[PDB]
């Protein structure tokens, strides 16, 4: 039998958070989920975003799945405005996102 629309939506959101590399948040309720996989993605990409209730939801799922969350107001707002879901970060973001990822994760290289 088919699952409820709400279950497909919640399940879909959960899976995208679970596979996120790092989430960048603003306390006014923006959350940006970055995805990077060495050899697959040439650059980090924005996999999910949210504002207000959706931001709160993303942040709570992040806590559930132990995904690193960094507060960075200017970077959250700028990514929100500029890098839409499915898009790679652009050059102005390379250094700030690199630094973000190094806060969140121990590479390696």
């Amino acid at each position: 039998r088919r699952r409820l629309h709400s279950e497909i939506q919640s399940g879909s959101l959960a899976n995208n958070i679970k596979k996120s590399t790092v989430i960048v948040k603003d306390p006014t309720h923006i959350a940006i989920c970055l995805y990077y996989k060495l050899g697959e993605t040439p650059l980090p990409l924005v996999i999910e975003t949210g504002k207000d209730a959706k931001a709160l939801q993303i942040i709570k799922l992040a806590e559930l799945y132990d995904i690193p969350v960094i507060e960075d107001i200017p970077l959250a707002r700028s990514l929100y405005k500029n890098i839409h879901k499915g898009q790679y970060i652009t050059e102005d973001f390379f250094e700030p996102v690199a630094q973000l990822i190094r806060i969140a994760i121990d590479l390696d290289y």
